[PDB]
């Protein structure tokens, strides 16, 4: 509350660290469904079904241009990638498995870096 602050967590290395995590996800072999925005002209359903599209390239632009206020908002866009994947793909498909793998991969790096 007013004039009563929790001790200050050092957040000066967050930007750098999220960029590292993002690079590691960009270079994973199961990143391919996620590298670029889904073509809304060529994939029936995607536009109407998926209210907030997200992909790694879009995350990378936002991070590089100060569009993440904190590490929580960045983690949200990353999860959104995989939640969208689950909404639109069967678990038993190459893309559905990629999404599950990439989520697991992310959540470990997140925990190992920040918790």
């Amino acid at each position: 509350s007013m004039s009563v602050k929790k001790p200050k967590r050092d957040d000066s290395k967050d930007l750098a660290l999220c960029s590292m995590i993002l690079t590691e996800m960009e270079t994973h072999e199961d990143a391919w469904p996620f590298l670029l925005p889904v073509n809304l002209k060529l994939v029936p359903g995607y536009k109407k079904v998926i209210k907030k599209p997200m992909d790694f390239s879009t995350i990378r632009e936002k991070l590089s241009s100060g569009q993440y206020p904190n590490l929580e908002t960045f983690a949200l866009d990353v999860r959104l990638v995989f939640d969208n994947c689950e909404t639109f793909n069967e678990d038993d498909s190459d893309i559905g498995r990629a999404g599950h793998n990439m989520r697991k991969y992310f959540e470990k790096k997140w925990t190992d870096t920040f918790k």
